[PDB]
Formats: structure tokens, sequence, C-alpha cells
DNA sequence: TTT
């Protein structure tokens, strides 16, 4: 996996839609909308962790996560709560699932605990989840003030629907209200399918889908919170992809209806396959689904009045003329899968085979009768579904009652149908769990029913099957297995608990009715004391409100769906954090350029972007007349504000101090650089690269101080300069960006603190007195003596051998070292796993590389010479290789040493051994003087609006040097001193944005000698003191 | 809940 395959594919179709970004590149947003079951799946089980735990975990979890991406205005966080009979039937069946996936894994304990079905609404663990979640909401938007300017809604699974959905309906009553911003950048939390069709039907401008790459789980190889990068998507680009995609419907010289498309092409993403109906056999991503509904639309449009989906609501002729045009593709699939007037004996085998399945697979007789109510029933789903999406929910009730879908072939006479459903309720916590349940969990429930769980007497015990089939229509994992069972009859169930209601515990009695949501927003105010909650300590005094919410002050009932094209958003003009491939004039093409977005490249189509040749002549001279020492946009469609400070040309090349000659090879090289970036990753292809610009990409803004007078505000640049092809320069587009400081004063308060960039104390902690220069007064410390610990490293650092030295000690074949020092899986794993070649790691002291050459430290060398003595066999075959117990035997063996415990990291990275850093604690242990002074202001960094520009080392960051933080970093509060005792880099895999492509970042495993003991932290946050 |  690594990313959903629907997120896979349409971001290889259009290669610039999606990215892989660090913390600093995601785009700035005002509304992030979270949605926790996943979370709390990733917390609760991935081994044993107690309730206390696992809160604190799920706590961290959304901590972090809005630490990263600072929502400007609004924090809506939404748990799952009761959902509609549609999802409820595939909520049981994966219950069923887990229930019996759970006692096989654990059928492995008799070869040789957390049930989770409880991450549902009503069940005692969400309940008190539920609890510590306001309590930890109140307490970090009480103390933090990060989370005091932001609005804060919680909706747990006292509130019912999906949150998804739930997140959904919020949207849409925002849209409803008067003074509501049209350009409101919306982020939300997700990758599958349903999310990017739901951010894309909201219809929305600014819309933004993200995930963190690694589940934080991966902490055992060390990452920095703001080490952790999220994939992301771009609706916006989505939008205009599509936009290109359907150029083919063009009839005259002008746009397409783009609500109307996107409403169509939301239509055909709920083909595909989505939660509440079964999926078509004959519609797979993989299988080229999309493509194929594409075709079929396309070449049916003219004939359509309009629009299949018009603003939610389905024209059922036009329906009937799409799925009529399907049938072309169901038999194609059919006649491709078979043996797993030619077409006249396709025709038949293939009615038979309708017949068959009906029967055998159906449980039904095909009487026409059957075709009947399951058009009827098909329809119904699928317009069901639009409503959920386009004006919230329809019906509780309704429900596909069938375990398959229809034929296609077999939808005729869709016009007719008649669709009505009525919203009904959301069951009581209760009843939907007795709905959801296996008799495996009735643990979950109340005592009062557990009887009716397993008691083969029950009235519902045809529910209940010890033991369900299950059917794989060509799907080839478990999970993607039909799961036949019963459908439960409201009525019979019902029926089935009137007795045991009024039994019920009056704690459990009181839990079983829906709630609301709950609205947090800081207060000045002291709001009074808040108990403990495990694990949340408790507070002495709250800072902010919480105020419940119901479901209907969210409702919106009009005739029309909200999810319409607001007219008052700006989409000429540009934001800063949303590319839009617009303000170039480009054609473009689907081509087969194998396009590397992910891990590998890519195995079919994309969209080729091709600007058009520009205007201006692709000469020296006139590039520069235009654009030298201008302000520029770059990057395309995923543009930067930058500067030109260069022009070049295979010959020749413009500074701002004039024309000189220019390396023909290294410019040949740079273009053949730009040319396979922009191919290879952004599917876009300039008319040529003849000219080349140089930019600095704008850094933020910067305030210089003029002398005793005045306060200055300017543009600042980047320090590095990278290049970009004429062709793609866009120039004076309009941007809508958006608190100056006033007096030197307000710039530097009385008692607010300073640090010093000044010779006598590059480093120092200091406190700003009075702004007349500036008076200010240092605290100066001692710095502890490190030679001793470096002397000692030196000489670890000398005790390395190389790959043939230690093939010689051993004697053993190069090969045989190869396999043996990495990772081999058998089918399990037995690699001492010290290096990692393909992944570019290495582990510890065991392994390093350096020129693209491996060498064994000592460690590593009398482990590999254990390994061969005990296990001889198995390194013959690693020698002459191109009752299953000895492998489990080796595995534990192996996973059981203290290498396993030992840090792998990347390669090119610089580490210390446990020992120097004892010598270091005791350094520090054994070290344990304000000076007032008048200093210049450009040499005091102002620890959180400072640009890290003018503290940024001119020398490299080295081991052991003395380093204290600046901008604040997460857990670690600014001002906190230590020494280095790591250098490491990171890059990007794959950057979308050209500047990024082989820029390293540095990060610091830091040793701060106060407890807060270790941490990484980014070069940036950081000064060396001299 | 995801794959
Ligand atoms: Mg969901």
């Amino acid at each position: 996996m690594g990313v959903p395959k629907f997120f896979r594919y349409i971001s290889e179709r259009y290669p610039c839609l999606s990215e892989l970004a660090r913390e600093h590149c995601i785009p700035e947003f005002d509304n992030l909308y979270l949605d926790m079951n996943g979370i709390v799946h990733n917390c609760s089980h991935p081994f044993h962790l107690e309730e206390e735990q696992i809160f604190q975990e799920i706590f961290n979890y959304v901590d972090k996560l809005f630490y990263l991406i600072k929502p400007q205005r609004l924090f809506f966080l939404s748990v799952d709560g009761v959902a509609p009979r549609a999802k409820m039937n595939q909520q049981r069946s994966r219950r069923f699932r887990t229930a019996r996936e759970a006692e096989q894994q654990e059928a492995k304990a008799a070869q040789r605990r957390f049930d989770s079905n409880c991450i549902t609404p009503g069940t005692e663990f969400m309940v008190r989840l539920q609890e510590g979640l306001r309590a930890f909401l109140k307490t970090k938007i009480s103390t933090d003030p990060l989370w005091q300017r932001c609005t804060v809604i919680l909706s747990g699974q006292e509130a019912p629907g999906e949150g998804e959905h739930k997140i959904m309906d919020y949207i849409r009553y925002m849209k409803t209200q008067p003074d509501y911003d049209p350009n409101t950048r919306h982020c939300l939390y997700g990758l599958d399918a349903a999310l990017i069709i739901l951010g894309l039907c909201t219809h929305e401008l600014h819309f933004v889908v993200l995930r963190e790459e690694v589940k934080f789980g991966r902490n055992v190889k060390r990452t920095s919170v703001e080490e952790t990068r999220f994939f992301l998507l771009h609706l916006g680009l989505l939008r205009e992809y599509l936009e290109l995609e359907f150029d083919a419907l063009r009839t005259d010289e002008h746009k397409l209806d783009i609500a109307q498309l996107i409403d169509d092409w939301v239509l055909m993403g709920f083909l595909v396959g989505n939660d509440f109906i079964p999926h078509l056999p004959c519609l797979h991503i993989s299988s080229n689904a999309l493509p194929l509904l594409y075709r079929t639309y396309i070449g049916i449009y003219p004939t359509l009045g309009g629009n299949i989906n018009e603003n939610g609501k389905l024209n059922l002729r036009r329906l009937q003329i799409f799925i009529s045009a399907l049938t072309e593709v169901e038999l194609d699939h059919f006649k491709e899968h078979a043996d797993d007037d030619e077409n006249a004996v396709l025709l038949k085998e293939f009615q038979n085979y309708k017949r068959n399945f009906y029967r055998n697979k159906f449980k039904r007789d095909p009487n026409d009768e059957l075709i009947e109510e399951l058009c009827h029933h098909y329809v119904n789903a699928l317009q069901w579904v639009l409503d959920y999406y386009y004006r919230g929910v329809q019906s509780w009730d309704w429900y596909y009652p069938f375990h398959y879908t229809p034929f296609i072939s077999d939808l005729k006479n869709i016009e007719q149908v008649e669709i009505a459903f009525h919203m009904g309720t959301p069951f009581l916590p209760f009843q939907q769990l007795l709905a959801v349940l296996p008799a495996a969990s009735a643990k979950l429930l109340p005592v009062a029913y557990h009887d009716l769980m397993l008691l083969p007497t029950s009235p519902l015990a045809e529910f209940y099957p010890l033991e369900f089939e299950s059917d794989l229509n060509g799907k080839k994992h478990d999970w993607e297995a039909v799961v036949l069972i019963p459908f439960i009859d409201e009525g019979r169930l019902l029926a089935a608990m009137l007795p045991c209601e009024a039994q019920l515990s009056l704690e459990e009695r009181e839990r079983n009715r829906h709630g609301p949501m709950y609205v947090y927003k800081y207060s000045t105010v002291a709001q009074g004391p808040m108990p403990a909650y495990p694990p949340l300590r408790a507070l002495p005094v709250l800072y902010c409100t919480e105020v419940a919410k119901w479901s209907h002050e969210i409702a919106v009932n009009l005739p029309y769906s909200v999810c319409i094209e607001l007219p008052n958003a700006a989409r000429t003009v540009f934001f800063p954090g949303f590319p839009t491939m617009q303000h170039l004039p480009f054609d473009f093409e689907l081509r087969n350029d194998r396009v590397k977005v992910f891990e590998q490249v890519s195995r079919n189509q994309n969209i080729v972007l091709k600007p058009r040749k520009r205007q201006l002549e692709d000469t020296l001279t006139a590039v520069a007349s235009q654009y030298l020492g201008k302000v520029i946009h770059v990057g395309w469609p995923h543009l930067v504000k930058a500067i030109v400070v260069r022009v070049a040309t295979r010959d020749q090349r413009v500074d701002s101090e004039g024309i000189t000659l220019n390396d023909s090879r290294r410019f040949d090289s740079e273009c053949k650089a730009l040319q396979e970036h922009f191919i290879n990753r952004m599917g876009i292809q300039f008319a040529n690269y003849d000219v080349l610009v140089y930019v600095r990409t704008f850094a933020g803004n910067s305030t210089e101080f003029r002398d005793k007078g005045a306060l200055m505000v300017r543009d600042s640049w980047s320090s590095s300069v990278t290049g970009y092809p004429a062709q793609g320069v866009v120039a004076d587009l309009t941007v809508w960006e958006r608190k100056n400081f006033l007096n030197v004063e307000h710039y530097f308060p009385v008692g607010s603190t300073i640090f010093l960039i000044t010779d006598p104390y590059y480093g120092s902690e200091g406190t700003v007195q009075d702004p007349r220069r500036i008076q200010v007064s240092i605290m100066v410390r001692p710095e502890p003596k490190v030679n001793a610990a470096r002397q000692l490293q030196e000489e670890r650092d000398r005790d390395y051998l190389s790959t043939f030295q230690v093939c010689n000690l051993l004697r053993i074949s190069g090969r045989t070292l190869g396999r043996l020092s990495g990772t081999v899986w058998v089918v399990h794993n037995i690699g001492l796993q010290l290096k990692y070649p393909r992944q570019n790691e290495e582990r510890a002291g065991y392994c390093f590389r350096t020129n693209n050459q491996w060498y064994y430290s000592s460690l590593a060398v009398d482990l590999m010479r254990n390994y061969c003595q005990r296990y001889p066999d198995v390194i013959d075959f690693f020698g002459d290789s191109n009752g299953h117990r000895r492998v489990e035997e080796l595995a534990n063996w192996v996973r059981q040493q203290p290498h396993m415990k030992v840090e792998r990291i990347s390669c090119g990275s610089k580490t210390v051994c446990r020992e120097t850093i004892e010598l270091l604690i005791a350094a520090v242990d054994d070290l344990r003087k304000h000076v007032k002074l008048q200093v210049k202001p450009h040499l005091l960094i102002k620890p959180n609006v400072t640009l890290p520009d003018v503290y940024r080392s001119k020398r490299p960051v080295r081991l052991f040097d003395r380093v204290v933080i600046v901008r604040t970093i997460y857990m670690v509060p600014v001002g906190t001193k230590g020494t280095v005792i790591g250098i490491h880099p990171v890059t990007d895999p794959n950057p979308v944005r050209l500047e990024c492509v082989h820029a390293v970042d540095t990060f610091c495993k830091v040793l701060f000698d106060s407890p807060v003991r270790v941490y990484k932290v980014p070069e940036i946050a950081l000064v060396i003191i001299k």
C-alpha cells in the first residue's frame, strides 16, 4: 500500500496534482477537519497498553497534527458516531471479519488482549474516550497560547453520523451563512477516495487533502516531529485536470461548466465503488475504470440533455442512457475473464452466466420481478448516496438489501423508478451495537443482551452465525471478500430488545442517549477548576469555554444543494498555498511518458501540459530586458514568488554587474537536469531551454532598523539560487496575501528575551531592558570541556574495516557478506540488518557508507562471526544462492540481540557512542553572570520573529558544537541549551518543487543538559555558541 | 478504520 489505490491512480494520471511535502511546504489554512477513527485505531492496537496509555497517545497525535498544520480559524475534529443503516451493514461486515481474523491469528498461539470492535459508538471505551477528549481540548486550549486564537469544535461518538460526513454537514452549513468567506482554505485529514470525492464536491476552491507519510508508529527510527512529512492532494488542480480530460466535450470556443462537470465526475467516482453499495466487478481502478467511464461518458455526452447529476439530483433518463452505454464495458469484462456470429455466442453465454448467477450467488430465481426490484433498489441506492453528500442524510432506515450488484446489461427502465426514502432516525447506541457486533464481541454490549448474542434459543440466532461463508468475486484479498450473512430486520430486533431494555444498569441506561457536539473558545476570564482524568492531570483553572451545539443547529433545509460554486470567490487571483495552471497559456495531451510520482515509475498514461512558446524572443538580452532583477513567479502551477538575479545562455550570462561567458558544459547539464525534472515528475513540457533564469525564492518579510531614526520593512529573499526555464516564468499576477510592528520598543518590549549574534557572546541567552543600539542584559553561562569526549570518539571512528577486509577476516564470499549484513526475507526475516542499501540506511555504529562502499565496525564483525559460527549451512546458502521451525528459531535469535536496540540512521549522518554520551553528561553534571550592554538591533534574535538566515552559521554545524534553541520546537521550549551528538541530513524523496529537488535540511540529535534528555532538532531553530 |  503506502497510499490508497485511488490516490495513487489519479495522482499518477495528473502528476502535478499531489506531493510529499514537509512541515514548511504545507500551505496556510483557516480550517482543519480531523477524522479520528483512523487515529484511534492506530493508537489503540498497532504488545500491550492500558486505556490511560492509549488516550495519552491519541491526545498526542492530535497535538502534533494541530501543531504542524496550524489552522488559522477553525479546528473541527470529528469522531464517527451512530451511522445510517446503509453503512451499518458494512460496518457489521467489518466487525464479523475482525472477530474471525482475530480468532484465526490467536490460533498461532495454539500453534505455540484488546478487542478492537469497541471502536464503535456506545461502547464504554468510546465514552471514556469522549470524556478524555473534551478534557484534552479544555487543557490544551486553556494552557497553550497556540490554541487560543482558534475556534475548536468536537463531534464525538455522542453525535450520530460518520465523522467524515459530520464534517461535510458543517461545511454546507458554513457555506449557508451570510458573511461567509468564499476563499476559506480547507484542509481535510485523509487520503481515501471518499474524502477526495467529498472535498471535491463541496465545490470549494481552496481545498486540500492530506495525511502523514508514516504513522507516528515508526518512532523506533527516531523521527523528530518537524521531520514528519505529509502526502497532500490539491483539489484546485484536480478540477483543472478534469477540465483538461473532458476537453473533448467542448463544442465551441469556450470553457465547459465546471460545476456541471465535477458533479458528473463525483458520480463516476461513486461508480468505481463506495461503501454503501456492493462494487461492480467490472470497475476497479487498477482495471482502468476511470478511463473507461470517461470514454463512455464523452462518447455518450452530446445525447444527454445535459448533466446526469444535476446539483445532487439524478436525471433518470440521462442516467439510463449512460448505463446503457456501460453495457459495452460490462460485456467486455465478461468476455475477458470468461475462462478464469461470435458476438452472438458471447451474448448467449453471458445471459446463461446471468441466470446461473442470480440462481447460485443471489439465491433467487431470475423472475423479471427480480430484475425489477434490483433496478429499483440500485437506482434508489445511487440517489441515496448523492443525497448523503449534497443534502445530508435523507434516510436512516434505507439500505441496499442485496449482497451483490445488478447486471448493467440488465438495467432497463430506470426512468420508471420511484425514489422514496424517509428520514426516520438514527438508532440508539445499543440498537446499532447489536446490529453491528458479532457473537464474539458480546462482552462489549451490556449484560442485558449477552444472551441474545449467544443463546441459540435467541429470536435473532439467525443473525449470529457461528460460521459464515464468504464469496470473493475475483477479488484477491479476504478483506475484499463479500461476507454472506443475514440482514437484520429492525422490527424483529427491537422486538427482541423490549424485555431487556428496562433492566439495563442505570449508567448503561444513561449512556444510551444521542448527544451534541461541543464548541471551545479560549476565554480571558477564568472559568473555574477541572477534575483530572486518566491520564490528564487536573487543572486549577480553565481558560476556555465549552458549549453544546446539536445536530439541528447545523441543518440546512433547501430545494437545491448548497454544494454550489460560490461566485463571490476569486479564481483570477493567486493564493500562495494553492497552485493553478491558469496563468499560462498551455496546450496539453495525454501521453505515455513514464512519470515517476511515487516509489516506482507509472505504468500508465499521464497528462502532459505544454506551455505555448512565449512571445518574448528567446535571447539573453531580451529575457534580461524583461525579467532581470524583477519579481516573478516560478514553478508552475506550483508557483512561488522569486526575484531574478541572473539570466543565462549556453554562451553568456548577465548579473546585476554585467554580461560574461558561461560554461557550456555546466549549462547543458543544468538544462538536462531541468528537463528530467519537469517531464519525469511534473508531466510538463516547455518549448525549449534555450535561456534559463536564475531566481531566489521569497523567504519571509524582513524588518530593517534605520539608525536611531526609524523602522524599515523590506522583502527577504533566499540564500540558494535555483534555475528555471525562461519559458515558465509567469509575471505580474496579483496575489491575495495577509500586522506590522510600530515603535522600536513595540518590537523590543521590556523583559522580552533577546539572543546575541555579536561576537562577544554569540549564542547567549539575554533579556531586553531598554530600547534607546539597545539596552540589554545577557545571562552568561559556562561551556563544558568536550575535547576529552571528542578524543574518545575519534579513536572509535577509527575502529572500522572495509567490505573486503571483513570478507577476509570471516573467510566468506562478497555476496554472502552482502546477503548476511542486509535484510533477507524467507517464506519471516533472517538478516543481521546492519545495512539497507536500497533504503539508503545504515545501523548505528555497525555499518557505514562513504565512497559508495560499505564499512563494518568491530561489533559488527564479532556479531557476523557469531552468526557464522552458529548457523553455517545458512551461510553456505547465502554463498551458493542467487517442519517449518528452524526459521522462527534464527529469526528470534536475531531479533533478540542488542544491535536491534540500536538506532538505524540515513547514510551521510554522523553519530556517537553511548560512552561518549556518558562522558558529556558527566561534564555537564560537573559544570554547576548577567552582563548589561548596548547592542545594535540587527544583531538581536527575537525568538519567533527574526528570519533564520540572519543567524544561520557561515560554517556547517559540527559534532560537539554547542547549540541553543531559538525558534519554538514542539516539545522543547525556546532557550534550552545543549550540545550536538548527531548530525543528520534529510532530502525529499520526490519534490514537485524544483527548488527542493536536491535541497538537504539538517537535523541534529541534540543532548540538552536539562531533562525538559535528547531530541533531534532542525538547524533552523539553532544557533552555535562562539 | 485501512489494505
Ligand atoms: Mg469515515
